[PDB]
């Protein structure tokens, strides 16, 4: 239901950020809790209106990663936070990319919402 949607956002959203820089990164990875206990290696925040990040699973269905074929295409601005490797945890260090690019996301439930950050 809900939970996994929840997830997404907190993950993956962050609509009115420029972002793109690694002070933006090394603050939003610990302010979403993706650094507690260990860090996570990478991830992708997209900017975008949440309503129009939806939209994307009203689109044509395409192959997720794993196999399956609830996955849907867009075109959105992120900012892409790897790990830096000198970075130990708790107190977790990132790199920022900024660009606009092609995303992939898994879609489900009824209206279909996003529930995983596919590619
Ligand atoms: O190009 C890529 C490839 C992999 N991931 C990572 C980011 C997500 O955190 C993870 C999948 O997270 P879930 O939403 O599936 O838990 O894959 C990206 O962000 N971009």
């Amino acid at each position: 239901q809900d939970r996994m949607y929840q997830r997404f956002l907190r993950q993956h959203v962050d609509p009115d950020a420029t972002g793109g820089n690694d002070a933006y990164c090394n603050l939003m990875m610990q302010r979403r809790k993706m650094t507690s206990h260990y860090c996570k290696r990478f991830n992708t925040f997209i900017h975008e209106d949440i309503w129009n990040i939806r939209s994307i699973c009203s689109t044509s269905n395409i192959q997720c990663k794993n196999g399956q074929m609830n996955c849907h295409e867009g075109v959105v601005k992120v900012t892409d936070c790897r790990e830096t490797g000198s970075s130990r945890a708790p107190n977790c260090r990132y790199r920022a990319m900024a660009s606009t690019r092609r995303v992939v996301i898994a879609c489900e439930g009824n209206p279909e919402v996003p529930v995983h950050f596919d590619k």
